[PDB]
């Protein structure tokens, strides 16, 4: 059975796509992290095998669990905006260094490797639909620093992209659109995965605080549940046919598209007439607050069509009440 090795398995992606592949027959899991809390119902499964492990810590503990591996994918990664303008250096070498040193380890031991690239590589670009192989990426002056993340991230697609070039890396770049669903990563979490937006806005709902609509919350996203982005990673994984080798590819549902502010009132609506309401505050309300940014993000998903044989199916109001049953109900209240 293929070795899969998932680097910053406590979360989101970590728990879905370890239930995914231990679903089918022929996969063993190898997942790496700090703690196994997120994923700690998989621990004594006969095909999972958890790895104490830090990337920014071990060396050589990393580089061996490549090289007994087939299929590598690096999710650590700081990913919350307020932390790119916050602490940039730990950003640029957490996300940019440390998984440089992860790429290697997969070039020299002939690996394949499926990294999490992001949407925010392709910026302010002005294509109505973000297409990973003809839309120009586009970002503001140096002195705009919230951009540190999106072009480190874009370097290192281009890095990949190299190896794949001039030293046969076997590689597949996705980026993922605002997935969602159960068991949402922390909003400080340093994993890639689950939509921050979405989770703040479910955040304010449970705490009593006010939803930011930034100048209005009119800026567009879009917004993918997990069951469909996950069975397109797993996909890619799969990789019938090979038809995945040296490709980009957006994950994406371009139809769920909504505002900010929308997405809130969809939220509300949602926490209103839930069972549960009556533990959680009355809601602050929607604050506009006034602040660079971008004011759309649709994926194009033609390649996920053609590599994978792909389309989303998930309505989105089952996302937007699934995401939030599972998130009220297990809740804490103490």
């Amino acid at each position: 059975r293929t070795r899969v090795l998932i680097l910053g398995v406590n979360g989101f992606i970590g728990n879905h796509l370890t239930e995914r592949l231990l679903r089918e027959d022929h996969y063993e899991v190898y997942g790496l992290d700090i703690g196994s809390d997120a994923i700690s119902r998989f621990l004594n499964h006969p095909h999972f095998h958890f790895v104490e492990g830090d990337i920014s810590i071990h060396s050589e503990w990393i580089e061996y669990h490549v090289k007994k591996c087939d299929v590598v994918l690096p999710l650590v990664a700081i990913a919350t905006p307020i932390e790119y303008t916050r602490n940039p250096l730990r950003v640029f070498e957490l996300d940019f260094e440390e998984n440089l040193r992860i790429i290697r380890y997969c070039v020299k031991y002939r690996k394949r490797i499926i990294f999490p690239s992001t949407s925010e590589v392709y910026g302010m670009c002005s294509d109505k639909y973000f297409d990973e192989d003809h839309s120009n990426l586009i970002v503001g002056p140096v002195n705009k620093p919230r951009w540190i993340y999106s072009v480190s991230k874009q370097l290192l697609d281009r890095v990949i992209w190299a190896y794949g070039e001039k030293e046969g890396l076997q590689f597949t770049l996705f980026r993922p659109f605002n997935w969602m669903g159960p068991r949402l990563d922390n909003l400080n979490a340093a994993r890639i995965g689950s939509s921050r937006a979405i989770t703040q806005l479910i955040l304010n709902l449970v705490e009593g605080s006010p939803i930011k609509l930034i100048d209005g919350g009119k800026q567009k996203r879009c917004f993918t549940d997990i069951r469909d982005g996950i069975e397109a990673l797993y996909r890619i994984i799969e990789n019938a046919g090979n038809r995945c080798d040296g490709e980009i590819i957006n994950i994406g549902n371009p139809e769920n598209e909504a505002s900010i502010e929308e997405l809130g009132e969809m939220l509300l609506a949602s926490f209103e007439k839930h069972p549960l309401r009556h533990h959680f505050p009355p809601f602050a309300g929607f604050r506009v607050v006034e602040s660079q940014d971008v004011e759309h993000m649709k994926p194009s998903i033609r390649n996920a069509h053609r590599c994978l044989d792909w389309e989303p199916k998930i309505d989105m109001q089952e996302t937007i009440d699934e995401t939030l049953d599972f998130f009220l109900r297990t809740v804490d209240l103490t």
